[PDB]
């Protein structure tokens, strides 16, 4: 019943405020406006977990990728209200088809100098320094503008060629850079002449450069429609006009349009939609908050008509069209660091041009921590994880989406863990990889007592379990034939006659009290109770936000081992259903469920296999046989070849290496399976095996047991006439691609037999998958 609104401080705050009063007044509804440091990326971390405003101002180049990880609502304005905004104000805000922001303002960066110090601006940049010299004499100087932000120098940089990304029939190349071009060189060059010929100072910020401006110390300034304000306040008769060229062409300053964000976990979307489309984005709200700080050029064609009467809105549309529009696209946050740091360092001369702007080219696209490399040092994107130890399972533990167990299993768990010691379990079932119609739910109840640490699954506590019940209740009129005909042949005997079971009705699988049970007919163990792992992860260092992750047992490969199969390896997690992550919609619906009313989750449309490109771990994997490792994985789609590097370790986070595999091949890219719903087949060869032994006891045991081994060797396992290993090996695959809620990809490959034994033949393909690996750069 609030509207929260974070603007940023160069902005006009009060008189955005005060258009917050009039809502107060007509509305009744309070209107707090903040402005938080460094709020482009306070933004990103407070909503993950649900929090933040409930509207936030910024230029659209940030607004792409707070959408990408679903941060932003979808804005819902009339075509009566489009119309009264300007088709590229839109054009700027809409991401993946979508309108993601209200556009507010266009603004872009002109020439401010001092008329009385310089009637005559400049009309090159290359004049500029014995303009400099010349009033220099006089005590002043020519130019001073803030070079702590690349906003400020782009300009330069781009006259020559430099482009920040190619736009190629409607779409930005990120594959297209120009940041390392011929001219991108130049402006920065030129740039750094200035400032090592002393007519520019390395560590002039906005605050330095305004103090001079407006003091009449510089005469001319680079600065948007924001700072008009206080020079009008200075007592100092100044002129915006057009930038300097360079080289011939015409400064570039990238353009950008503030926009107003509704934050997608915002409980008042209504009342934001209403404020900005009836209150601020009116003759009235911009014109108050235009006199507070300028805005500029304005999105309202009502307005702009008007202040486009203004010279100096003049002068910020002709540098705007001289320049390009920002792109939205999410890769702009890695653009923006990589020029940040090649001025800042070239200008403190740490990196030569070419070097700091060499690394441009290598860091636009892509922050250094997505690179595989860096992803394999820090994993779980660099969270700490604590382990609970001794682990408290008292709780709701709920899936985190639709699981896919041998057999092919479709299903989610619901797992209640209560004080007395005692259990309540539903494993629902479905029929499809999308788990929106439930088949049969089984409903396990019994106790169980934890006990201390494995000392065969080093990170595991064992635990000692007893089954009380279990029953099943079908959802469908079909399932409920199936299953009873199924348990008919299974246990003859077990269904009275005339019993066909009906749905919707709990039937006994297995009592404690009755020698009379039918698990084998589903298939049915639960030792997935006897190894048990609690990690914590709290975000923001709170209690609040924490997300509490409960392993259990992994599941046998092949069903009918199960009764005896005796965990060695982890089911993929469940979440706390009271400390779960804000995105995972699919907890609170399996926390809202019953064995008569299963959880249907959300539809999500089956993504076509992309393999091109380099995957990495997410998490210290375990494999069955108590197996640590981590998986680079490099696929080649050009001609269908892959390599691989398996790390292995002896803990489970993945510090203590023991030795290292390398392999590749070729694969043929296969048909949809008809096995596995939403799974793709894969035939892949094993052509060449490396291994490295990092540790003195397994290069002793390859010593004993076959070039000699040594530690932090790669040798390769093929002579020319090693453990008795069989190269070329043929593998038949099933693989899987979805995308997280921030719209990273994930690769799904098939999980290994639990056996140990290898998928060489057709029919030993896997019916479920490994933990997903995600998209890295290179
Ligand atoms: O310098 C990189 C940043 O450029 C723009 O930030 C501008 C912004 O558009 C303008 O409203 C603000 O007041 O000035 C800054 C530059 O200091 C992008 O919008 C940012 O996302 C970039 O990081
Ligand atoms: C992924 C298909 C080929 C896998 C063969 C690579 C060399 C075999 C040694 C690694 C163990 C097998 C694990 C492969 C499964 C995976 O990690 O994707
Ligand atoms: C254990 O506590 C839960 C929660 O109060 C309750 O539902 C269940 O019946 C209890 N069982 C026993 C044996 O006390
Ligand atoms: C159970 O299976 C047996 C053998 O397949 C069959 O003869 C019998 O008819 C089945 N039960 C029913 C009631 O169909
Ligand atoms: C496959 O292509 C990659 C790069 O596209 C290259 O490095 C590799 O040598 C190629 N392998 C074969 C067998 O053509
Ligand atoms: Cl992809």
């Amino acid at each position: 019943g609030k509207l929260v609104i974070w603007i940023n401080g160069d902005k006009g705050y009060n008189g955005l405020a005060e258009v917050g009063k009039k809502f107060e007044k007509d509305t009744g509804i309070k209107v707090t406006v903040e402005h938080p440091d460094k709020l482009e990326e306070k933004f990103p971390q407070v909503a993950a977990t649900g929090d933040g405003p409930d509207i936030i101002f910024w230029a659209h180049d940030r607004f792409g990728g707070y959408a990408q990880s679903g941060l932003l609502a979808e804005i819902t304005p009339a075509a009566a209200f489009q119309d009264k905004l300007y088709p590229f104000t839109w054009d700027a805000v809409r991401y993946n088809g979508k309108l993601i922001a209200y556009p507010i303002a266009v603004e872009a960066l002109s020439l401010i100098y001092n008329k009385d110090l310089l009637p005559n601006p400049p009309k090159t940049w290359e004049e500029i320094p014995a303009l400099d010299k010349e009033l220099k004499a006089k005590g002043k100087s020519a130019l001073m503008f803030n070079l702590q932000e690349p906003y400020f120098t782009w300009p330069l940089i781009a006259a020559d060629g430099g482009y920040a990304f190619k736009y190629a029939a409607g779409k930005y190349d990120i594959k297209d850079v120009g940041v390392d071009n011929a001219g991108a060189k130049a402006g920065l060059t030129f740039l750094v002449d200035l400032i090592k010929n002393k007519h520019m100072n390395a560590d002039t910020d906005y605050s330095i450069a305004e103090h001079a401006f407006n003091h009449g110390e510089t005469a001319m300034t680079i600065n948007g429609p924001w700072a008009w304000s206080n020079i009008d306040t200075s007592a100092v008769n100044y002129g915006v006009t057009v930038l300097p060229t360079f080289k011939g062409q015409p400064s570039k300053p990238f353009v950008g349009v503030l926009s107003a964000g509704i934050n997608a976990a915002s409980p008042n979307k209504e009342l934001a939609k209403e404020f900005l489309e009836n209150y601020l984005l009116t003759d009235e709200g911009l014109e108050a908050v235009n006199k507070d700080k300028p805005l500029g050029a304005v999105a309202l064609k009502s307005y702009e008509e008007e202040l486009v009467k203004d010279p100096r809105v003049a002068a910020t549309m002709e540098n705007a069209q001289k320049g390009e529009i920002m792109p939205n696209i999410p890769q702009m946050s890695a653009f923006w660091y990589a020029v940040r740091t090649a001025v800042i360092n070239a200008a403190s001369g740490r990196q030569t041009v070419d070097a700091a702007l060499a690394a441009a080219q290598t860091n636009a696209a892509a922050f250094k921590e997505s690179q595989c490399h860096h992803m394999l040092k820090h994993l779980h994107n660099g969270a700490r994880i604590t382990v609970q130890m001794p682990p408290t399972i008292e709780g709701h533990w709920v899936s985190t989406g639709c699981e896919v167990r041998s057999g092919p299993e479709f299903m989610t768990r619901s797992y209640r863990f209560y004080n007395n010691n005692t259990f309540k379990a539903y494993q629902f079932y479905y029929g499809s990889n999308r788990c929106t119609n439930p088949t049969y739910t089984l409903i396990i109840r019994g106790k169980i007592r934890l006990r201390q640490a494995s000392w065969i699954i080093r990170g595991g506590t064992e635990a000692d379990y007893q089954l009380h019940g279990v029953q099943v209740i079908c959802h469908t009129e079909a399932v409920a034939e199936q299953l009873s005909r199924l348990v008919n042949r299974t246990c003859p005997g077990f269904l009275a006659p005339g019993g066909p079971w009906v749905q919707d009705v709990a039937y006994d699988l297995w009592q404690e009290e009755s020698n009379h049970e039918c698990t084998k007919a589903v298939n049915f163990a639960m030792h997935e109770l006897q190894l048990i792992r609690v990690e914590k992860q709290y975000p923001h260092h709170s209690l609040d936000h924490l997300v509490e992750e409960l392993f259990l047992g992994d599941i046998h490969t092949d069903a009918t081992q199960r009764v005896f199969y005796r965990p060695s390896s982890y089911q993929p997690p469940l979440q706390n259903a009271k400390n779960h992550n804000h995105a995972c919609i699919a907890c609170r619906i399996i926390f809202r469920s019953d064995e008569h009313h299963p959880p249907i989750l959300p539809p999500k449309a089956d993504l076509t296999i992309g393999l091109h490109g380099e995957w990495v771990s997410q998490r210290c994997e375990v494999r069955p046989e108590v197996l640590f490792l981590t998986r680079h994985f490099i696929f080649h789609d050009n001609n269908n070849t892959w390599e691989g590097h398996y790390y292995h370790y002896s803990d489970p986070v993945c510090k203590h290496p023991t030795f290292t595999i390398y392999a590749r091949g070729r694969y043929s890219r296969g048909v949809l399976s008809s096995k596995v719903m939403g799974g793709t087949e894969f035939v892949f060869k094993v052509n060449h095996m490396k291994v490295t032994p990092m540790d003195a006891a397994t290069a002793s045991l390859l010593n004993v047991f076959s070039g000699s081994w040594q530690v932090g060797i790669q040798q390769d396992v093929t002579h020319t006439n090693a453990l008795g290993i069989k190269l070329p090996h043929t593998e038949y695959e099933i693989f899987k691609m979805e995308q997280d809620t921030r719209g990273r990809y994930l690769l799904f490959n098939g999980q290994r037999p639990s056996d140990g034994s290898s998928p060489d033949r057709p029919e030993k393909r896997a019916t479920s998958y490994q933990m997903p690996l995600v998209q890295c750069a290179s």
